[PDB]
């Protein structure tokens, strides 16, 4: 229950481009975390690289320990070259995958890695057990140097470059160039079954995945079990994990391929915006099998087409939560407050004496409710705990400024714009809060990955266009909704979820692409102390990084 984990300047090729990059320990994607059910883990984080950065366990509750959470001027200043910290890890109720990743600009592009989350002892999978397990890493990769690609966008005030080769364990596969040699392999047994535990850990896209010739059923996401179903493909969006059981049935006389291609390629729906469309490939290989099933290549798999949004709506509307004895669920029913928070891609003006590169000539940015997230140079957390006036607003609305149709497409230009602030909603220790996420049309209708710090939360609904506030929660599936971390709100669409702020602290809420995060559609839960200790915010521990 302990780990070092060495922030390393590492050289690293891909595509026949070497770079130097953050990595843990030199490795990347980082070392797998393993822990059981409410383990304590303990990880030292050691900066020996070259610049500012945190780390974050996605998708841990982090019960009271907000401290220990990791995002950048939310819960820390960040941890400079030369100095350490340690995170205590709280595991409470997850168990399944979830995943690591630095939680400072786009340092996450390459320092990221799995968590494990084992059944503790004296319980089991509700599954057979498998035969084997596999992190599966979906992942991006930039021949440039990442901060070089952030900074870029910062200084022109448009997109940022698309990446070169979308990765799965951060190898491109067989179909990129300098790439087939080191194709990620794993081996199969006939007749055994395998979990795969995938992460999206790219910074950009949702992702259909598949494997040729190989159903996946899926048993878990985000940490929580899920009433199994069995399908040809997944959709995941970055910040999720999927787990599923791949069942080696395939025959091993020679009369079938030994070799079978794990693939991946984006869900993206804009046909005006640029993408980085390749598609990914592992290979799923059959080892007791004759050299001569090998002799050709292995085979494909059918995707989705990248715009394929039915197929995308189709995958995500199977996610049910499993509910049984050893599993149960606590969907809340009365709900305390209602929040509706529309979601855009903005722009804001050009800075003055300047030319711009986004929408108009003017800069990207987004929004929560027409407020963009602004970064303070005092993190939240240490201004809540000390009373320091001046770093937030308080007063995060519970609805839009401006009611409009929303989803309605080819908005006029003057709505493209939004503001600046840095402003949280404070929130009393127990409050039921449903959240609904408005996607809006403004600058392209687009599926955002919404993901809540501190809590997982219940789906009770989505659907396709303005949120109906008076009719569209009369479908809500309040009996097994699906406990994620992460939720896909649909293209155009909305999605609606519940969550008890039972776990003191302040808590970082954003869309999990990262140039959305950083143009500001982010922002902050602070929930005050209950009564009880067991509702009190936990102290701060002394040797927090200085701001
Ligand atoms: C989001 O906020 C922006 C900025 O406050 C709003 O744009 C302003 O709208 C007012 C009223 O029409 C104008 O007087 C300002 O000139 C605008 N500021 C700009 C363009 O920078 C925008 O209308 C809001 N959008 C919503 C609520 O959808
Ligand atoms: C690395 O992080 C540190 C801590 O947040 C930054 O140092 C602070 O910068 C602010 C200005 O934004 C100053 O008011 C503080 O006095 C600085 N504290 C120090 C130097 O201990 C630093 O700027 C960050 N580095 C980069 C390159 O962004
Ligand atoms: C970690 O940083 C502290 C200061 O916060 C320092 O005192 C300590 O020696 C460091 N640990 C090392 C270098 O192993
Ligand atoms: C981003 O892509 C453009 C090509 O469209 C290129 O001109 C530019 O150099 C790239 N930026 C970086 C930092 O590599
Ligand atoms: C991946 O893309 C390459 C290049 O377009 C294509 O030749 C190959 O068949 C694709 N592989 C899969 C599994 O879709
Ligand atoms: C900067 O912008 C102002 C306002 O548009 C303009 O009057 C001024 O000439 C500019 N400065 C230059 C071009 O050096
Ligand atoms: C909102 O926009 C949609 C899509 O353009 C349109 O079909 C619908 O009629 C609009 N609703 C209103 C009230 O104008
Ligand atoms: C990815 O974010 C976007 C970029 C642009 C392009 C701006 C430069 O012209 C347009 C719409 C978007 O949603
Ligand atoms: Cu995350
Ligand atoms: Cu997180
Ligand atoms: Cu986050
Ligand atoms: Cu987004």
């Amino acid at each position: 229950t302990h780990y070092d984990f060495v922030i390393t300047e590492t050289k690293v090729t891909r595509l026949c481009h070497e770079k130097t990059i953050l990595a843990v320990n030199g490795q990347f994607p980082g070392p797998t975390i393993y822990a059981r059910k409410d383990d304590v883990v303990i990880v030292n984080v050691y900066n020996q690289g070259y610049k500012n950065i945190t780390l974050h366990w996605h998708g841990v509750d982090q019960p009271r320990n907000p401290w220990s959470d990791g995002p950048e001027y939310i819960t820390q200043c960040p941890i400079q070259p030369g100095a350490n910290f340690t995170y205590k890890i709280i595991f409470t109720e997850e168990e399944g995958t979830l995943w690591w990743h630095a939680h400072s600009e786009f340092d996450r592009a390459t320092v990221h890695g799995a968590i494990v989350i084992h059944p503790k002892r004296g319980t089991v999978y509700p599954y057979p057990k498998p035969h084997k397990e596999m992190p599966i890493i979906l992942g991006e990769w930039w021949n440039a140097d990442v901060e070089q690609i952030l900074l870029e966008s910062q200084r022109t005030g448009g997109d940022v470059n698309i990446s070169d080769a979308n990765t799965i364990n951060g190898q491109p596969g067989d179909f990129a160039p300098c790439s087939k040699e080191d194709t990620f392999k794993m081996s199969v047994e006939h007749g055994k079954t395998y979990l795969l535990r995938v992460i999206n850990a790219g910074l950009t896209n949702e992702m259909f995945f598949a494997v040729a010739g190989h159903r996946l059923t899926v048993v878990g996401t985000d940490g929580r079990y899920l009433r199994p179903f069995t399908v040809d493909y997944i959709l995941i969006s970055p910040g999720q994990t999927m787990n599923m059981l791949l069942e080696a049935n395939c025959a091993t006389d020679g009369s079938a391929n030994s070799r079978y291609y794990m693939a991946a390629r984006p869900f993206f729906t804009n046909t005006a915006v640029n993408v980085d469309d390749k598609n990914t490939t592992a290979i799923v290989e059959y080892t007791d099998a004759p050299p001569s099933a090998s002799a050709g290549p292995p085979d494909s798999p059918d995707l989705p087409a990248m715009d394929d949004i039915a197929a995308a709506t189709a995958y995500t509307a199977q996610l049910r939560s499993l509910v049984t004895k050893e599993h149960p669920i606590d969907v809340p029913m009365e709900v305390d407050e209602h929040m509706l928070v529309t979601i855009s891609v903005n722009t804001i003006p050009c800075e003055p004496n300047k030319t711009c590169a986004g929408p108009g000539n003017n800069r990207l940015a987004a929004s929560l409710n027409n407020v963009s997230f602004m970064n303070p140079t005092i993190d939240i957390l240490d201004a809540y705990y000390d009373s320091i006036s001046g770093v937030y607003e308080p007063d995060f609305p519970n609805k839009p400024p401006f009611f409009f149709n929303f989803t309605a497409p080819n908005p006029p230009q003057d709505l493209w714009f939004t503001k600046r602030g840095t402003k949280v909603k404070v929130v009393e220790y127990g409050t039921i809060l449903e959240v609904v996420f408005q996607d809006t049309a403004i600058l392209g209708a687009e599926s955002h990955p919404m993901h809540l710090h501190g809590f997982s939360f219940y789906v009770v609904g989505r659907g396709f266009g303005n949120f109906d506030k008076d009719k569209d929660p009369a479908t809500y599936n309040l009996v097994d909704p699906p406990y994620q971390n992460t939720v896909s709100v649909p293209t155009g669409g909305w999605a609606a979820m519940r969550f008890r702020a039972a776990n003191p602290g302040v808590w970082f809420m954003h869309c999990h692409f990262d140039r959305h995060t950083v143009w500001g559609m982010d922002t902050v839960f602070i929930v005050k102390n209950g009564k009880g200790p067991d509702a009190q915010m936990m102290p701060r521990p002394p040797n927090m990084p200085k701001c």
